[PDB]
């Protein structure tokens, strides 16, 4: 003669990640920091680029 | 970690041309130039041709 059974199961999380890159050239930093700006319309176009 | 890429391409135009020829005979040219018209019907038909 049999008896009803119960089961108890436990699972756990597995962790992962995602990464992506993003580059900036030196001239871009120089134009952004305004360290070597001359205040003329020629470099405004470069900054906007 | 990968960083995105931009591509720049430049293509140049190539030149060709098309020609065709077209002649008129001396008889017809003289008729058309109205140099030797005699003011008679017999040459009006030839000029029209």
């Amino acid at each position: 003669v049999d008896q009803p059974v119960h089961n108890y199961m436990v699972k756990r999380i597995h962790k992962r990640s995602l990464s992506a890159a993003f580059a900036i050239a030196s001239e871009a930093l120089s134009l952004l920091s305004n360290t070597y700006v001359d205040g003329t319309e020629i470099d405004s176009s470069l900054r906007i680029r």
